[PDB]
DNA sequence: CCGACGGCGCATCAGC
DNA sequence: GCTGATGCGC
DNA sequence: GTCGG
């Protein structure tokens, strides 16, 4: 919190560039700079000294100058009484209402929650779940009540097929005490890049879960992908849980590491392990890791049947993700 | 100076 | 009706 | 907005 001032400035304009400018890259920009600036371990005193950071430019230290002389930026206070753009901005706290539906919304008059209860008919589906869970949504999950929904999770797979392979990822894998969300990633021998989907693997997980009671909605749903809210049971006379988000993803077998490796993070650990990988020699993605020929064609996917697998094509040790924070 | 900044599944729109 | 583009989330 | 070829 050293800078937080200034962190929570530079996070305020990323999010009016990507809401109400759609600007995405300088939203990025801006996550950017306050991230670099947020591990900073000194209380920044001038604009040039920020600059040295890998991330903030000449714009950015312009406004740290005026931020730490004034105590705040013209620019920022005068977006933020701005009925029209904060109202934008805060629309796409809603799931499902991104940059353009915020922005007819409010050009037709609706700038508030309350103004999208009294429309469900301009509303899709998406949109209206999120309107219904936008508290929850926007809580965290406790790492115990994480545990308690992977139980649930991994008990009715494992019911609907004692073959399906499934792992809770995300931060939650590497340890986090708290998520924003359960990401799952699905597997079945069956299922293969070179095979069929058995187009309902993925279906009878999602169906289980919601006989159970423990899927309560649904977001999108596909022969691959499927993304919704869930809720823990509750205790009588206890107050219930509040719902949450939950997405799951049937990949194929010969695929399935290299989606656990990627989605369990964190961001700087897969980048730090892509590159090595490069150097190396190999070329990872999401789905596979393949040979780079010395003129730079990457051959067929290798073979991979395990985490490990693919730290030992690299030479790199395997790292448990407890220790994949970078 | 000026292009990159990840890119893909799903729901829905837009053009035919 | 079908096909590709767009919005959205991640 | 920032970086870099
Ligand atoms: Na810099
Ligand atoms: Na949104």
């Amino acid at each position: 919190t050293l800078n937080g001032g200034i962190t929570d400035m530079l996070t305020e304009l990323a999010n009016f560039e990507k809401n109400v400018s759609q600007a995405i890259h300088k939203y990025n920009a801006y996550r950017k700079a306050a991230s670099v600036i947020a591990k900073y371990p000194h209380k920044i005193k001038s604009g040039a000294e920020a600059k040295k950071l890998p991330g903030v430019g000449t714009k950015i230290a312009e406004k740290i100058d005026e931020f730490l002389a004034t105590g705040k930026l013209r620019k920022l206070e005068k977006i933020r009484q701005d009925d029209t753009s904060s109202s934008i901005n805060f629309l796409t706290r809603v799931s499902g209402i991104g940059p353009s539906a915020a922005r007819k919304f409010v050009d037709e008059g609706i700038k508030t929650l309350e103004d999208l209860r009294k429309n469900e008919d301009k509303l899709n589906h998406h949109q209206r779940i999120g309107l219904k869970y936008f508290g929850d949504f926007e809580k965290r999950i406790p790492r115990e009540e994480m545990l308690q929904m992977q139980d649930i999770v991994l008990n009715e797979v494992k019911k609907v097929d004692s073959e399906y392979i499934a792992t809770v990822c995300g931060s939650f894998r590497r340890g986090a005490e708290s998520s924003g969300d359960m990401d799952v990633l699905l597997t079945h021998p069956s299922f293969t890049s070179e095979s069929t989907k058995q187009p309902k693997l993925l279906h009878q997980v999602v169906e289980q879960l919601q006989k159970v009671h423990f899927i309560t909605d649904t977001l999108s749903k596909g022969e691959t992908k499927f993304m919704g809210v869930c809720q823990l049971p509750s205790k009588n006379d206890e107050k219930e849980y509040p719902h949450r988000r939950i997405d799951i993803r049937l990949i194929p077998k010969d695929q399935y590491y290299c989606g656990v490796l990627y989605f369990t993070g964190s961001d700087i650990f897969n980048k730090n392990m892509r590159a090595h990988a490069l150097e190396k020699g190999f070329t990872i993605n999401e789905y596979t890791i393949r040979p780079l020929g010395v003129t730079g064609v990457a051959g067929e996917p290798l073979p991979v049947d395990s985490e490990k697998d693919i730290f030992d094509y690299i030479q790199w040790k395997y790292r448990e993700p407890k220790d994949r924070s970078e």
